[PDB]
C-alpha cells in the first residue's frame, strides 16, 4: 500500500455527471486520464464497472480493481474487491469513480488529478458531482487550453500529506 489519488473531469460548478453521461466531449481528457492512469491500479464501483461497454471494460493496461460487496460479481479481466482498504494495497492506485468510492477513497487520498471543463451547467438534483477539498490540500492550477473542438479545460494537480 502506498499512493493513493482521485482523478476525475467536473464542469466549473462541479457536476461530473448528467443523465448517467459525462455531460461535453473532450477527447483530450480521455488522453489526460491515460496518461495519469497508466502502468497504475484504477478502482473503480461496481456501478461503474457495470456502466462501462462490454468490449470496453477492464480498461487496457492497468490493474483494474472493482468495489463490490457481491463475492459472486463478475468483472471479467479484473479484480474485485469487497472493501476500499483492499483496494489500495497496490503501490499507486487511481480512484475513477463514482460518488460512493470516491467518497469512501478520498479519506486515503493524498492527491488528486482534475480536469476542470469550461462549461457553465449549475447543479441540478441527481447529477453526480466532484469530491470537495478544502484548504490543506495544496498545488497547481493550470492555464486554460482549447481543446480541437474549441471546449476550453485546465488541469488541477493538487496533494496533501
Ligand atoms: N462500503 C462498501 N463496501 C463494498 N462495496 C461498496 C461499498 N460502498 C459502495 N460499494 C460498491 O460500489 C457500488 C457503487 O458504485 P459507484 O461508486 O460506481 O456508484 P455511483 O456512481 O452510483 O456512486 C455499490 O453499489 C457497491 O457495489 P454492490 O452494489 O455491487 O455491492
Ligand atoms: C476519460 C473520462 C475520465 N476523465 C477524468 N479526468 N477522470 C476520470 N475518472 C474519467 C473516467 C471516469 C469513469 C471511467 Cl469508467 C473512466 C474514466
Amino acid at each position: 500500500s502506498h499512493m493513493v489519488g482521485l482523478i476525475w473531469a467536473q464542469a466549473t460548478s462541479g457536476v461530473i455527471g448528467r443523465g448517467g453521461d459525462i455531460p461535453w466531449r473532450l477527447p483530450e481528457d480521455q488522453a489526460h486520464f491515460r496518461e495519469i492512469t497508466m502502468g497504475h491500479t484504477i478502482v473503480m464501483g461496481r456501478r461503474t464497472w457495470d456502466s462501462l461497454p462490454a468490449k470496453v471494460r477492464p480498461l487496457p493496461g492497468r490493474r483494474n480493481v472493482v468495489l463490490s460487496r457481491q463475492a459472486d460479481f463478475m468483472a471479467s479481466g479484473a479484480e474485485v474487491v469487497g472493501s476500499l482498504e483492499e483496494a489500495l494495497t497496490s503501490p499507486e492506485t487511481w480512484v475513477i469513480g463514482g460518488g460512493q468510492v470516491y467518497a469512501l477513497a478520498l479519506p486515503y487520498a493524498t492527491r488528486c488529478e482534475v480536469t476542470e471543463v469550461d462549461i457553465g451547467l449549475p447543479r441540478e438534483a441527481g447529477d453526480a458531482l466532484a469530491p470537495v477539498l478544502d484548504e490543506t490540500w495544496r498545488g497547481e492550477t493550470g492555464e486554460w487550453r482549447f481543446s480541437r473542438s474549441g471546449l476550453r479545460y485546465r488541469l488541477y494537480s493538487y496533494h496533501r500529506s
